[PDB]
């Protein structure tokens, strides 16, 4: 069959483009993934990563283990129920999560249903040539052929899947994608890495965890988080250890055995060891462009493995193009969307666009989260000759009546100090995800620091931190730090 | 007893402008209050109305009562426990904000004495003269003085005070300010009003009421939270009735008589009667004029009762200077601490900066919360020929597991839609008042509906919806609501 647009992977940036060039430029649109609906044995599924074994289930388990804070934190403001009868039921969680997800599935389902001229086809896809995308049984090339689909134009748009170390026993180890359908909480379990998906699924462990569990984070450089803000990763480090979480910073696992009981023991580098229920890799995601058979029509990979892209997500082929993290840049559904949209108003519209990659508003939900725009200062520091940082940490006054004075709020504006034009935002504390929002809208209209301290607040909140900052807490000059 | 500054009301403003003047320009400031700490008899103290009786305690009791419904919330995501072991400590919450509210209190105090040319007056303000201002022991003109304050400027910075309707009975009634010191929580409660206080504290009630409790909030008029974005006006209204208040509209009470157990008795307007513990009146603050004397110097009052101002907050007579409440404008704190960070900028500084009153950022914490900036579509629409309602409005999916279904989040976008002009941004849901803050700085940057569309998004949140809307649902032409352009 033909179409002007062949879609391999139907998640966040895939359906965006899809439906764009369907519905916004009358284009006739296939899409293809291997699954309908979440979980075993693809994880991913119709609606992708974020949808399945991503942002969408994880924020609603974030959601569940806050609860765990909510409920001790309520007697300070002098609530009061029977402690010993409190549990926590990640069975329920999980059914819950299992049926939001499988609502996500069935919708995306009746889209494709309901849309004229965006057509789904289920199995994996792969380049025949440059102009037929082959759908097949299996990830296996030689598997039975579904469709052969004469394309003008193909898309990959296949996404990551979890890294894991070949090391001794990784077998008895899982990734994300397992731990979304964990049957029972584990009693003990070792995140693996420092990155935002070991620090949430941390946190989450922490919540459901057992009577006399232990959730243990475990990562190889010196301080989880690298790539966010200096004193947000050290207070987030500090926040999730007062909130009983071991974190072993300078340790990586070496091999894992089966004790008799069928728990893991864990070897570390350093040769300490670990027995855990589970064992969580979340060290890295790395493109998933084996299965494509790219090698058919010579679209240029990385070493890495993503596929090399121009700006306007143009592979060295013409009529075949990546968007999302198949192309390794930002690893971030909303960026996703944002590349699909802007190539199919490129190509379809003649409206010519490129994603911009910088001043993208994120956050990490951790316990308790993170939102952060733009440059971190040391980042800033080696482009810009004079750097300010604008710096308010405080425990809120919520949290020394709630018991949790651990719980510091850390607002910082990163500048450029020749004209204050704000080049970074980084915020750690409840709400932090919400607040770092308009931030983004704030720094593609070159705020300044006088734009937001010349703003009024809106009080009492922990964002009215943003515009009371008058004053420099420190400068970067030249690179060099002058308190 | 010679000063360069001298305020009257170490509130908001007061605090604000007299540490500014002190620090940024080694001036030499009296600061004047009635009271150095929290509750009764004056109420407000040291660090003013926020601080003691106002935003600070309000949102400590607002925090507690939201664990009502995160206790009944955090069961969707497969939390157990005794529900019939729940109860809700009232004095344990008064006894936590009374200790939060002292150390705020206390820390006023350390920043008077550690500060050079800062001195507080523990008394009454009022103005002797141009130059001069007397700090008495009483309210009473005839009390003694205290001191006599020399002033090369004089600000008054006194703040509002609960308005009590003249009903027979009101004698019975509270205000806001012995909402805070509430021995005991009311089993029946009428909240009288419809602004932001009524809400908040019909919301605080409900959470903290005992068993076969009651909160009624009344309002004279059809809908409560004038002047607020109308769809969330109606969204608070169903979600407040949702989690168990009972909002009477159209009602107004016309007396109070005391039962012989010590409950009061409400006789409406309308001929309707209601037995409640405690009738709580917050149907208006007024400015805290009468006590400064002001026949004395000839300092203009509104038609209203506020202290006349021009833009850099002068009243009609020369070194004499009003910010906050006692304007009877915009009785928000932050505008009142913006007032006098201008003043002092202006007069001290010799650098003339105006407060702006458009585009200011507020929240009402409502159970759930409002956020909003700017304009009104009602308002848009008969100062702009074409304006643009962009709205999106749905549960969250975490309230659909958390079994509140009723928890509607409201985004709307107000442009000017001849260059797409963000007019305002009014958001109803958890987590609005912190998601409106950075966007009060985008409307300071003159921020169009593109700007937001072509933001990316932070997923998930709620404030991405800000970043997701691209067509307009609805238009003003000319005044008049229409589905679609001509
Ligand atoms: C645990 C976790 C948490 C995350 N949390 C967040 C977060 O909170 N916020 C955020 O913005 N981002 C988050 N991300 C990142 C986000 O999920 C991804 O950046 C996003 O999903 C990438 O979108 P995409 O279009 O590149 O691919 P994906 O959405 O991953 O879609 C790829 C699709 O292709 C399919 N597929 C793969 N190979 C083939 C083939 N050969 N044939 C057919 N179909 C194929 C897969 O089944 C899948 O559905 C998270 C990721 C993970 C793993
Ligand atoms: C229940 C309630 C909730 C509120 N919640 C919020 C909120 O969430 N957000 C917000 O922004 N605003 C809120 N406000 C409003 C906020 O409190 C005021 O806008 C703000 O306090 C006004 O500051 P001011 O500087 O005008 O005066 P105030 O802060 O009121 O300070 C005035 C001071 O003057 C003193 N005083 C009065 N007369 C004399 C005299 N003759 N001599 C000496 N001292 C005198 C008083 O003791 C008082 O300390 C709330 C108000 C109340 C009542
Ligand atoms: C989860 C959430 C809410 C409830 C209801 N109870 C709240 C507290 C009340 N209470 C006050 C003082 C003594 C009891 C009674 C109603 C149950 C379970
Ligand atoms: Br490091
Ligand atoms: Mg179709
Ligand atoms: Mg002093």
């Amino acid at each position: 069959k033909a179409f002007d647009l062949v879609v391999i992977g139907a998640g966040s940036g895939g359906l965006e483009a899809g439906w764009n060039a369907a519905t916004l430029y009358g284009k006739r649109v296939a899409v293809v993934d291997v699954q309908t609906s979440h979980g075993p044995p693809f994880y991913a599924a119709l609606g992708g990563t974020c949808v399945n074994v991503g942002c969408v289930p994880k924020k609603l388990m974030v959601t569940g283990a806050q609860y765990m804070d909510h409920l001790r934190e309520s007697a300070g403001f002098g609530w009061e129920f029977d402690g010993s009868s409190v549990k926590a039921n990640w069975k329920k969680l999980i059914a819950a999560k299992n049926e939001a997800v499988l609502d996500i599935n069935k919708s995306y389902e009746g889209m494709f249903n309901d849309t004229e001229g965006l057509d789904f086809f289920l199995g994996w896809g792969s380049l025949e040539s440059k102009n037929v995308v082959v759908v097949r049984e299996t990830a296996d090339p030689k598997s039975a052929v579904k469709e052969r689909l004469q394309a003008d134009h193909i898309l990959l748009a296949t996404g990551s899947w979890p890294q894991m170390p070949a090391i001794p026993g990784i077998e008895h180890c899982i990734s994300s994608n397992e731990a979304f359908y964990l049957p029972e909480p584990p009693r003990r379990v070792l995140t693996v890495g420092g990155g935002f998906i070991s620090v949430e699924f941390a946190g989450i462990f922490n919540a459901y965890k057992p009577p006399g569990g232990k959730v243990t984070l475990c990562y190889r450089n010196n301080l989880i988080l690298r790539g966010f803000d200096e004193t947000i990763r050290e207070e987030v480090t500090k926040q999730l250890t007062a909130n009983g979480i071991e974190i072993m910073t300078n340790e990586n696992p070496a091999k894992v055995s089966l004790n008799t009981d069928g728990s893991k023991h864990v070897t570390f580098e350093s040769g300490k060891t670990l027995d855990v229920d589970v064992v969580m890799m979340a060290i890295g995601r790395i493109p998933r462009t084996n299965d494509l058979q790219l090698g058919n029509v010579g679209v240029k990979l990385t070493p890495k493995g993503g596929v090399q892209v121009d700006e306007f997500s143009r592979t060295n082929v013409p009529n075949i193009y990546a968007i999302g993290d198949i192309t390794d840049r930002l690893m971030l559904t909303p960026v996703a969307i944002n590349e699909g949209a802007a190539l199919v108003d490129t190509v379809f519209g003649n409206k010519p666009r490129k994603t911009d990659h910088t001043r993208v508003a994120s956050a990490v939900f951790s316990i308790p989260p993170i939102g952060t725009c733009g440059l971190i200062e040391e980042v800033a520091a080696k482009e810009f000759e004079k750097v300010a940082v604008y710096m308010s940490s405080f425990t809120p006054l919520m949290h020394n009546i709630s018991g949790s004075k651990y719980k510091k709020f850390v607002a910082k504006i990163v500048t450029n100090h020749s004209d204050g034009t704000v080049l970074g935002v980084h915020l750690l504390g409840d709400g932090a995800p919400e607040i770092i929002q308009a931030v983004g809208v704030c720094l593609r209209l070159n705020a300044k620091i006088s734009d937001f301290y010349n703003t009024i607040g809106v009080h009492p909140t922990s964002a009215e931190e943003l515009c009371s900052m008058r004053t420099p807490s420190y400068y970067y000059v030249k690179g060099e730090k002058m308190e």
